[PDB]
């Protein structure tokens, strides 16, 4: 697990989300289409983005990240005692939205891209490596919902 030490960089990194979820949210996802285009296709009501200026034009777009970093946050505040937030959301992506667990790997990656993106010099190693945890558990957690399931892709 993470220590007090590391839970207390994680939300402080999370401070930064949290003034503006939109806009992280956005480019979260905007980093995970563009570097992944068959994640798109796993969202009917994205497939019609042929272009970054239609991503970024899309307001449903930025609506969506903000679903899906305030769900994120509500796990993270939890700092690890999650399992009651996390089964539900791991068993909607397996079971009804068919993502493969190498997708919450590209998402992960995507919010630390963006956190240094957005916060150039900023987001300090010890952040970088506590904030990497805490992703990483998060994913490892839904990874041994999935794995109940017998669910792949
Ligand atoms: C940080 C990781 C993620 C979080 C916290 C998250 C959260 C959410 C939430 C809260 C919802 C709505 C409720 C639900 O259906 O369970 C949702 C819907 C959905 N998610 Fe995710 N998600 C994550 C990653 C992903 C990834 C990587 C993909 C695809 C590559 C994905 C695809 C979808 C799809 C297709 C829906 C339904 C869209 C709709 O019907 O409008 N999610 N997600
Ligand atoms: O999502």
């Amino acid at each position: 697990g993470l220590s007090d030490g590391e839970w207390q960089q994680v939300l402080n990194v999370w401070g930064k989300v949290e003034a503006d979820i939109a806009g992280h949210g956005q480019e979260v996802l905007i980093r995970l289409f563009t570097g992944h285009p068959e994640t798109l296709e796993k969202f009917d009501k994205f497939k019609h983005l042929k272009t970054e200026a239609e991503m970024k034009a899309s307001e449903d777009l930025k609506k969506h990240g903000t679903v899906v970093l305030t769900a994120l946050g509500g796990i993270l505040k939890k700092k690890g005692h999650h399992e009651a937030e996390l089964k539900p959301l791991a068993q909607s992506h397996a079971t009804k939205h068919k993502i493969p667990i190498k997708y919450l790997e590209f998402i992960s990656d995507a919010i630390i891209h963006v956190l240094h993106s957005k916060h150039p010099g900023d987001f300090g190693a010890d952040a970088q490596g506590a904030m990497t945890k805490a992703l990483e558990l998060f994913r490892n957690d839904i990874a041994a919902k999935y794995k109940e399931l017998g669910f792949q892709g």
